């Protein structure tokens, strides 16, 4: 049916910049986009900023972030399956991360560094493995891009965008988030409770240039990628 590719990276590494060079690519692809606006200001669908409360106190707010950051994602996602607009000669979704980043990448990462205790580790893989269960199959992966870039690289970014509650961020903190996603898409040793993941291809993008000089041969590789899924 619908084609799902999700994009992966590093913070600041470079996925928004990306996600807004493939609508103008072909009419049938879409984008699901990271939700991280809405996790500054927490409100139903102003309120607080949970992405900041986690930062300044990852001890205290990791569980809670996490568990709202997937939460606020797989509906996200959802919404844009079921999201009418589709019917197309090719129809291509874009995720700007995925469940598994979320569980395997950050939360682990908490978890690891003693931001999250036992329990509150258990419970989190608890609900994401029933959240799985629930609305797994619908949004399963197809393809894995893999944004790479130097976690140096990446704090000089985080610089640039400038978004105040990331500015905080120790290169150490990144340098984890990056030995983590080589784990994941670049070596595959890292293991998962998805067993399908070790086969899913996986384009690797260095983005470590400057996107003007680097975005023809890029757009060349997704569509050569794309082909041949
Ligand atoms: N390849 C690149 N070359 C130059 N600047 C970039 C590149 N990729 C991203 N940036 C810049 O880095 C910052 C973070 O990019 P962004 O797309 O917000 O990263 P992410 O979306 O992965 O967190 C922004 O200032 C953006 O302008
Ligand atoms: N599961 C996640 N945990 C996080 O902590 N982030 C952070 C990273 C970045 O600072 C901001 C936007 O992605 O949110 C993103 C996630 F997807
Ligand atoms: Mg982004």
């Amino acid at each position: 049916r619908i084609k799902k590719i999700s994009i992966e990276g590093n913070i600041a590494a470079g996925k928004s910049t990306f996600v807004n060079i493939l609508k103008q690519l072909c009419e049938d692809w879409e984008v699901v986009p990271e939700p991280v606006a809405r996790w500054c200001n927490v409100q139903s669908t102003n309120g607080g900023n949970v992405l900041q409360m986690m930062y300044e106190k990852p001890e205290r707010w990791s569980f809670t972030f996490q568990t709202y950051a997937c939460l606020s994602r797989i509906r996200a996602q959802l919404a844009s399956l079921n999201g009418k607009l589709k019917d197309a000669e090719k129809p291509v979704l874009f995720f700007e991360r995925s469940v598994y980043s979320d569980r395997y990448i950050f939360a682990s990462n908490l978890y690891e560094s003693e931001c999250m205790n036992e329990t509150e580790w258990t419970i989190y893989q608890d609900w994401h493995d029933w959240m799985n269960n629930q609305f797994g199959q619908s949004l399963e992966l197809d393809g894995i891009i893999y944004l790479q870039a130097t976690p140096e690289t990446c704090l000089h970014r985080i610089y640039l965008r400038g978004r105040n509650e990331e500015q905080g961020i120790p290169l150490e903190y990144l340098e984890k988030l990056h030995y983590k996603h080589e784990s994941w898409l670049l070596h595959r040793t890292l293991k998962t409770n998805f067993d399908y993941l070790q086969e899913v291809p996986i384009l690797t993008l260095d983005v470590n240039e400057d996107f003007k000089d680097k975005y023809e041969s890029l757009v060349e590789k997704v569509k050569e990628f794309l082909s041949t899924l």
